[PDB]
């Protein structure tokens, strides 16, 4: 459920 942003603009969310 909770999403992390990387620092080059990828837009990624775990399964949590």
């Amino acid at each position: 459920g909770i999403c992390f942003k990387d620092p080059f603009g990828s837009t990624l969310c775990a399964p949590d």
